């Protein structure tokens, strides 16, 4: 069941089809608030050659605009990068193939740095224990219980 | 004199300005060879934000393509990333600034990666001693005296 | 049922979801033959901001290469441009939105141009007398009906 | 010495070179304006394949930030197209090649367009004359002379 890039068991090709953002935990805060450029709200994954394709929505002053990112794989094992809003490098942390998937990312952009994880679930919500695992991950790696934002209670522009 | 991204104290902007390929070494042989995509005749190098620019020629089939590649800064230390016959990622082994530059590029496509070195110079050529302590870095990254190729012998594309 | 971009009547956000390759069209024809990089059988098309993402398939070299390109939206009514194998542009000929959709394309690549028009079909295959229609649009733009290829018959990299 | 892509004459591989941005005009001054997205500093123009690379560079927040864009050829006589701030469509109105080149370019975005023209001076200033044939052009082109605006006088991120 569980897989993991950085582990290196993933089957990335199981990740393709529809997911949502269920809960997002940045400790840049700013980020992940409303009109942060990381509160995305994921629609599907596109698994492609050396690289994934990610269609998302995200609330550009009160305006849902669709847009669609390709992230390439890189030669350091489960590294995958993508730019936006700066240099972006992320793993699969974790993931069942059919329920959740969990990313870490690390963000670059004039000098500074930020860490980001986010939980996708197949599902519009996920089970309350889904969210507790998560909820540890992101502190076991440096963010707060503070920062991490459950997106199911507000409008994932749909 | 010298510096390096690796190192953490080198000055990118110093690296504006024209380029020239010296010599390039890979163990994936085909790749620096006639026709092979790695076997690039450098031109020069645009310091932009967060990334450099790259102009450069390439001949494919016996005729010299003019190409220009973005490469964005990644979050970890030193390296950038570039799409190109690959995910690839690379950093700046080793400058004095106004007479070399040398870099060392690892490429993942489809499974496999394989490992890319260039001596760039501000001149047509470059000293016989430049070119020995390039030829020593080749050796103890791995690659064979036997796949360093010394391309001011050669066309490119001049 | 019937719109069109360059007619100015279509709406193209009805165009998002699965389409198949059905016919392609092109009096270059080495480009919609085996190895043709124009030879692409479609999958899904994506409306995003300004654009159109295509997902589609490509067998080069005996292997079905899976690719996304993003095709912005011009000034120019109903046109769209897409950076592939040359400079293209290509408008919406006619859509009924559930079934067909016929693009043409112009293409331009070191001083030479070609046109290629393509069906794609929400099914598999279509109606014989989609098909004829279709033929006819071909011709009236050039196209003789010895380039007009039936890709349906083929492996369409499914 | 006088040149247009339009005009289907121009030898755009003479363009290659530094350039500086000298006069702007827009019916949409917004945006030639402080903060204004076309508001661009021009710096080196580069002739690549069936393209051109323009390095500029644009004061985003008090902050003069360094990027480089690239604009294909179209299958439309002397039309190019970068997507910026929306899709745009620019053309070669007038160049000597060794002192200027006036640009004319449409955007496109959300529904909306607007015309832009430039001149830009291989001379970070260039002939009072020079600059009254470009001021004549644009009003031959529904800009206003309350929206031509002289760079010169102003802080080109220099």
């Amino acid at each position: 069941e569980e897989a993991s890039s950085t582990r290196g068991n993933l089957d990335v090709a199981k990740l393709n089809g529809d997911w949502f953002s269920i809960v997002v935990a940045s400790n840049k805060r700013e980020k992940i608030e409303e009109n942060g450029s990381m509160r995305v709200f994921m629609q599907h994954i596109d698994v492609l050659e050396n690289s994934l394709g990610f269609k998302f929505r995200i609330k550009e002053n009160g305006e849902c605009r669709e847009l669609y990112l390709v992230a390439y794989k890189t030669p350091e094992d489960g590294e995958y990068f993508v730019e936006y809003d700066g240099g972006n490098t992320f793993t699969i942390l974790k993931t069942d193939y059919d329920r959740y998937v969990m990313f870490h990312l690390i963000n670059f952009k004039n000098g500074e740095t930020f860490q980001l994880m986010v939980l996708y679930g197949r599902t519009k919500d996920l089970s309350s224990d889904i969210k507790e695992k998560f909820a540890k991950l992101c502190e076991a790696h440096g963010i707060t219980r503070d920062n991490i934002i459950d997106l199911t209670k507000t409008d994932r522009c749909l």
